[PDB]
């Protein structure tokens, strides 16, 4: 949560309940009031800590927070092997999250505008040269497209291939925009 | 029939859907052409052909409304793409690599034509083909 006494516990309680509620009914069928009630607080509290329902949803989902952190760390180091590190980092996050029925239930209902803005910022400074920003949105597109087919649509044999084989091959695709 | 379908939106309500949708037969038509000839330049050819279908479709407000009114079409599209391309990606893990080219083409069109991701949505044909074509080429030759 953060700074204030009681604040982490209150935020945690609000996030736990939002996962339960959003996984039960989806984003539109879920109100901040029901989340507030499940959490033992009230709407006004939830608006204070989270702003909007949509900000709440993205926090409870964890993925956005996780993608940002994993891509940011992989985007450090040398341009050599960067494509593949970045793909590994992104698969590991989704492998983490797809372990989790409740998060996975929220994903399958659902995030993709969010994720592309997140990936553009995380890959900042990686892509330089001509059409740097076009090329950065193209890496973002690739990663989002990979995540949707491997973990949501379940396209075969992409869905059942080993993480290691997927990163080695899809890495090249990303490396090629980077070295472009 | 197709006209009204389009305004509203043999077979079933899903085949009357794909037919009036135009997009499936167009993508099949164009990626099949794009995939003939040399491995040099095929990534870019295929991107070019993909973007041309989608420039035609997206210029049709009724068609484009049908599209913006998603998964079953994405599944239809990946199938078409995997069959048009699955006899040109050849070595190690050719099935995985074909499903990655399909994934990349559907992502491209999802972001360029349905979601309006900038700068992708507004970029030039040649620019998009050139750069994204490399990404496809790396899958094909690797």
């Amino acid at each position: 949560g953060g700074r204030r006494p009681g604040e982490t516990r209150t935020r945690e309680a609000i996030l736990t309940a939002a996962r339960v509620c959003f996984a039960e009914r989806g984003f539109d069928a879920t109100s901040l009031r029901r989340i507030a009630e499940t959490a033992g607080v009230d709407q006004s509290l939830v608006h204070h800590f989270y702003g909007t329902k949509e900000n709440l949803f993205l926090q409870a989902l964890e993925l956005p927070g996780k993608i940002e952190e994993a891509i940011t760390a992989a985007a450090q180091g040398g341009l050599d092997g960067i494509g593949e590190r970045v793909v590994r980092a992104h698969l590991s996050v989704w492998d983490d999250v797809s372990s989790r029925p409740a998060l996975m239930t929220m994903v399958r209902s659902a995030l993709r505008e969010t994720a592309t803005g997140i990936l553009a910022r995380a890959l900042g400074g990686v892509i330089t040269g001509e059409d740097a920003m076009l090329r950065t949105s193209m890496v973002a597109t690739q990663l989002v497209g990979l995540a949707m087919m491997r973990y949501v649509a379940h396209l075969e044999p992409l869905a059942s291939a080993d993480t290691d084989t997927v990163a080695r091959h899809y890495g090249r695709a990303v490396q090629a925009i980077v070295t472009d």
